[PDB]
């Protein structure tokens, strides 16, 4: 199953929601409708499940004609295991590092990249901020030290 | 409909096939299933079409646990708009850059990418090699370097 996931980050703090089964802190997201490109369906979970709207950012060579437009790299593509009792589900996770764009905070908690720790979280999720701290530095959109 | 490419690039030809609809030359690929990821399908899709068995490379930062196995990069994503009078069709295409591994060529030709100006190509399949080219460029860079460490 493709899904997809949004890597927000704002002044030292990663935007997570709680996984509705798991019940562990996740990156927002979820798996992209048939009737949708995964730009959109990143963009569209990620309002829904905490309010904030945003747009995927990331490396892009710059092509677009009349024919097609070049969309940002995912910032990684994890192929993540999700254990069921009645089954294992394979998560083809094309993760974005995201912006802010508009909306509201209705949902989801604000935590601190350094106390990441101290909450249950989804594999792979410490990994992931620590590539997107690198990312947004290469764009110099942070400090190294931020980073 | 999120779909999936191939570029083999051997000796300074690649190979493309005839789209299956519109006829012009365009990279192996098709449509991901809902059964598989977009690394199978590529790889089921480019040996379907042309014999060839591949496997797709590209940047990885070398996740690998019990948890999850990292996909290398496609070469480029490329949302197409593919117009027909009948109807027009939004591809969400994940080019994977690919190297051969196995089968043997039965359908599909080797283009010298000295020849691609001239020959009538789906739009941005040029743009397309020539990223790939400068990628392998860079690629071979890399393991002729990793070689030479012996
Ligand atoms: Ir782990
Ligand atoms: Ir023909
Ligand atoms: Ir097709
Ligand atoms: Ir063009
Ligand atoms: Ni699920
Ligand atoms: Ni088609």
């Amino acid at each position: 199953m493709i899904v997809t996931s949004g890597v927000l980050v704002e002044n030292g703090k990663v935007l997570l929601v709680k996984h509705k089964r798991l019940g562990v802190y996740i990156y927002p997201g979820g798996h992209v409708e048939h009737n949708e490109t995964p730009i959109e369906a990143v963009k569209r979970e990620f309002e829904e499940e905490t309010g904030i709207v945003v747009e995927p950012i990331g490396f892009t060579y710059g092509i677009i004609d009349e024919n097609a437009v070049e969309r940002p790299m995912p910032l990684v593509i994890l192929e993540e295991v999700v254990k069921y009792p009645e089954e294992t589900h394979i998560h083809f996770d094309l993760i974005y590092l995201v912006k802010r764009v508009g909306g509201d905070l209705k949902n989801g908690e604000w935590i601190d990249v350094r106390e990441i720790d101290r909450i249950e979280t989804f594999p792979n999720v410490r990994k992931v901020v620590s590539l997107a701290l690198s990312t947004l530095y290469r764009l110099g959109k942070i400090s190294k030290l931020a980073a």
